[PDB]
């Protein structure tokens, strides 16, 4: 349960976009002017930009990103300084809690490979309740990873080959961006602050340009959701879920 | 103040800041040879020359009427410059230069031309003759969300209240993104995406592009200088005419 070293995170509404951009959102749709234009009076920062937040974090190399929790105590700022402060929080698989503070603003529990775990949910057994598709871009790696992560398994072909694939993979994170984000416009309006937290489990790899399918399933306040690849139908996000307001 | 130097100011870059750019004008990692400019792991990695479009645009983040720019020294994947700004002369038009230099040494020149003399880079005509080469792009619609993040953030680009009440059906794409997209097109046509072979480029801006449309770079070879016009295939409209890049 080592205590890390404390770190800290700033950013504007331009790193914002950034991450809404190479999450999906896109301006084809007026609605998503709201996380494109800083002059929007509207203007708000996706909810899990948080991940991106707590995300500054053995051999590296042989890690995988097995789950992501993120909460929001609070809306995430149209821009601000943070606070960050990362615990391991238990134990192969090792979950870390990271909190972020301004003045405690999100949470983030990172299962790289208990009771201090925040569990992933099955979702119901019966038809979707709404379903939608995202075409991701030949370069949404290439634009997503100028958000942090610059994991060359990304972008470099020669580098994702010796890691065994026939091509770079897209970022978990970001396929769960693009899920959560649709997850926040169909059962929320868009409506940041009534987004209060996520859960999702990373199945199978997406390659950049393959086609998103988030099922969704409402019960309740709770969006269970799951994220397929139309074209293998493989499961790539399972056992997921938002909380709403 | 037709011959006043304005405030000096610097900007400062990371290879982020060059793959931003690179992404906002075009650049495709479905093109391998284009990984050189959107991977900074690559070995081959360099900034785009027309990315000093940005280092000695910071001054004025009216019509941007002409652009020229020119490269001392082939632009660094990353660092800090001082730049100079200076009203080169008057004509309404205002013609300023904007010198960047990296310590003591000169990096890259800007002249813009901005609308309302022998110290003004001037347009070139086209040849009188069909194009050597003619390479299409088509522009994201949210090209100009995106290259915006470059530095200029004119609501003009991308909200469609601003847009109208200036005289525009819908938002516009910013002029140097298109001259991005050319000026990219031109270097990996005509001099094996070197970055160092890229020496100048002049341009004059036209008719307006939106995101979404396809662009149309016209190409023709005299000899080291690339003689080049830009149209929108949809409407044939000229966007980028007299222009052209000097390849060493």
């Amino acid at each position: 349960g080592q205590k890390l070293p404390p770190f800290s995170y700033a950013y504007t509404e331009l790193e914002a976009i950034m991450y809404a951009l190479g999450v999906g959102a896109s301006i084809k749709d007026p609605k998503d002017l709201k996380f494109i234009y800083e002059g929007s009076s509207d203007f708000s920062c996706l909810p899990t930009f948080g991940v991106i937040i707590g995300q500054k974090s053995i051999n590296f190399a042989k890690v995988l990103h097995g789950e992501q929790y993120l909460e929001l105590y609070k809306p995430l700022p149209r821009a601000g300084k943070l606070k960050c402060e990362a615990v391991v929080a238990d134990v192969v698989v090792i979950i870390m809690d990271v909190y972020s503070y301004s003045e405690l603003i999100c949470h983030n529990q990172f299962s790289l490979f208990s009771d201090k775990v925040k569990v992933a949910v099955a979702i119901p057994n019966r038809p979707p309740d709404a379903v939608l598709t995202d075409t991701t871009s030949l370069n949404q790696a290439a634009l997503y990873r100028l958000s942090g992560d610059w994991n060359p398994l990304h972008i470099d072909p020669n580098f994702a080959s010796l890691a065994g694939f026939d091509k770079p993979i897209l970022h978990g994170l970001c396929t769960f961006g693009f899920s959560a984000r649709r997850v926040l416009q169909q059962f929320a309006d868009n409506d940041v602050s009534r987004f209060k937290a996520v859960k999702a489990r990373f199945a199978k790899p997406v390659y950049p340009g393959q086609t998103l399918q988030t099922e969704m399933w409402k019960e309740g306040n709770r969006i269970h959701f799951q994220t397929k690849v139309q074209e293998t139908g493989d499961i790539v996000i399972s056992n997921a879920y938002v909380d709403l307001a």
